[PDB]
DNA sequence: CCTGACTCG
DNA sequence: GCGAGTCAGG
């Protein structure tokens, strides 16, 4: 066993200006959740404190908020938010092991202290899952077992800080941790805690009108099929489409891509696609959303997973506010349900225009692509002009659409198969497009070749701010497995650098909002855009400040461009 | 608990 | 084709 003092009261030696701190929140969703225990490890020793006793002690609380008292933790955002819900401010977190491990190797999927420690051959700590269990069996163990687990985690963090910081320094990722990710952690904490206001009453009205339409398309489907069946059963649907109605096969696959091609054969296909759209808005964006709105404040408090994506992007859960409908008008209406939290306040949204491609232009130093952006040209029309060799005047809607698709392919790691599949054309033709694209953008071609070669030589690829991704399959003798890694080598520096940029913009924006003492604050981040809320009196100032700060986040060989809109609801901010 | 469907940048 | 999360079904 590990030695530790199971304290009954807080003592001075527990308030050293340097310590590994553990403020345990077992619940997955930490919003307004319980803190089941506390552990502190420092010069003087290892201690376990009960929350009701420590969070009531004015000295402990002052220590938690004393920024000069440095704390090392694992997932400090979790503790900070749980503490915000109790009116307690956590300050001075100088090292976060979860974020440190995430920068060192995102593929490891480090989600507990045990996994992080395993990276440095340290195993004197148990995986949280072995302690709390999971699912319907998850539970907080008795004090003895709980206290030892928390102390062991604190002791691990205490021991591992140095080794993790040393490696970060070698990787040139020390500043990435201390100046980007950790400060961002605190900003993400304020955003989650603030939450976003939902107009539940109008959301239930939409759910009512939706319920009526689904009933219509539903019965219309049973008619065209001359039989009732579970439309949501990919298995039952396959029977009705490929057996009863003899539709062509191009069990059974009824993916959206398949049905779009079957549409011309039978009227039922169109209806099944619409029914699926509406059915998705109903189950997820109506019923599912309402399930997570706080009844008392009518707010939803998302949780941004800051150490999950392989590219450095953020992810969002319970609910996922990074995938709210907008493409099809019927689903876009859902956004009229996200409103400001105060009367006379408005929603302000600012987004980078073509940041991936601008980053690509920068990194590849392609003359044509850099010139195009310097002229702030419509990138897809320009790409169409170059690959089809025609004047702007001769670009047809269909040419542009296809040049647009090629730009995606180039960004996601261009491949004969991938483009051909996306445009519903032959590979020989796709290779034809790609071929032409590289003729017009030789710089982009050189980069794709060089980055793949660099991935093979170094073993990984990096982003603008030194985030990295290891690509061991880049040397596989299996074509498919190797090709996956190659695309990643091409795409990660693009998607990854775009992530670094917007993360820094969030940090710069917040320092500016505070300098100006503006009431405006961040609500969400959707990969290449920032959503804020502020009194209407601050709109004119934000119109100049937000774009400015986002455009000046970093300096590239091409300018960064930001569009913005504001309105009464998220929907109107367009 | 795992597909196969949908949603987003 | 790159990166994500949620839900009804089986
Ligand atoms: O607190 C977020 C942080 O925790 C991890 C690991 O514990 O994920 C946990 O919390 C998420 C938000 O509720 C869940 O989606 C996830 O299933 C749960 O393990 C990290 O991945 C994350 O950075
Ligand atoms: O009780 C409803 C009953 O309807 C079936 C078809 O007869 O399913 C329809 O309605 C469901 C919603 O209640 C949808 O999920 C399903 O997609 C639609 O076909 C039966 O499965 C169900 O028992």
């Amino acid at each position: 066993k590990m030695a530790f003092t199971l304290a009954d009261r807080v003592t001075e030696e527990m308030l050293a200006d340097k310590a590994a701190l553990v403020v345990e929140v077992v619940e997955e969703n930490y919003h307004d959740a319980p803190i089941v225990g506390i552990a502190v490890v420092n010069e003087h020793g290892r201690f376990f404190l009960r929350p009701e006793t420590a969070l009531a002690d004015p000295q402990f609380v002052a220590w938690l908020g004393d920024e000069t008292k440095k704390k090392s933790m694992f997932d400090s955002k979790r503790a900070a938010v749980a503490l915000k819900w109790k009116g307690i401010e956590l300050c001075g977190v100088s090292f976060d092991l979860l974020l440190a491990a995430y920068l060192l190797d995102p593929a490891q999927g480090v989600d507990d202290v045990a996994a992080a420690a395993k990276m440095k051959q340290y195993e004197a700590v148990r995986p949280d899952e072995a302690v709390y269990g999971k699912g319907a069996k998850r539970a907080v163990p008795d004090e003895p077992v709980l206290a030892e687990h928390l102390v062991r985690k604190a002791a691990a963090i205490w021991e591992l800080e140095r080794p993790f910081l040393d490696e970060l320094r070698r990787n040139e990722q020390d500043r990435l941790l201390v100046e980007l990710e950790q400060p961002l952690s605190s900003i993400l904490a304020e955003m989650e805690f603030a939450g976003v206001k939902v107009d539940t009453k109008r959301l239930e009205q939409m759910g009512k009108e939706l319920a009526e339409q689904l009933g219509t398309v539903e019965q219309r489907i049973y008619e065209l099929a001359g039989q009732e069946f579970n439309i949501n059963s990919p298995k039952q649907l396959g029977v009705i489409l490929f057996e009863k109605l003899q539709l062509p096969v191009l069990g059974y696959s009824t993916s959206a891509d398949v049905l779009e091609k079957l549409a011309p054969y039978h009227e039922i296909v169109e209806n099944i696609l619409h029914y699926r759209q509406l059915g998705k808005l109903q189950s997820t964006y109506i019923e599912g959303l309402l399930k997570v709105v706080r009844p008392d404040t009518k707010k939803v408090h998302t949780i941004f997973n800051q150490a999950l994506t392989q590219t450095g992007r953020l992810s969002s859960t319970e609910p996922n506010l990074q995938n709210i409908p907008i493409r099809l008008e019927e689903g876009r209406k859902i956004r009229q349900a996200f409103v400001p939290s105060e009367s006379d306040w408005l929603i302000f949204a600012a987004d980078y225009s073509q940041i991936e491609l601008r980053v690509l232009a920068h990194i590849a130093e392609d003359d044509n692509l850099m010139e195009a952006f310097r002229r702030d040209l419509d990138i897809h029309t320009k790409t169409a002009m170059d690959i089809f060799q025609v004047s702007e005047d001769e670009v047809t809607p269909n040419m542009r659409r296809q040049a647009k698709a090629v730009n995606f392919g180039i960004v996601y790691g261009i491949s004969d198969y991938g483009l051909a599949q996306n445009l519903n054309i032959s590979r020989k033709e796709a290779a034809e497009f790609i071929e032409r694209y590289f003729e017009s953008f030789p710089g982009v071609k050189r980069y794709m070749e060089n980055i793949v070669q660099e991935a093979k030589q170094k073993g990984y690829v990096t982003t603008l701010l030194h985030r990295r991704r290891y690509l061991p399959d880049i040397t596989s003798r299996n074509f498919n497995v190797r090709s996956f890694a190659e695309r990643m080598a091409m795409n990660t520096p693009i998607q990854g650098s775009a992530a670094d940029i917007i993360k820094k913009a969030m940090i710069d924006l917040n320092a500016r909002l505070k300098e100006e003492r503006l009431q405006a604050h961040l609500l969400l981040q959707v990969h290449d855009e920032l959503i804020l809320e502020a009194p209407k009196e601050e709109m004119e100032r934000l119109c100049r400040l937000v774009p400015e700060v986002m455009e000046q986040a970093v300096t590239l060989r091409v300018p960064l461009k930001v569009d913005y809109h504001y309105g009464s609801t998220w929907y109107d901010a367009k």
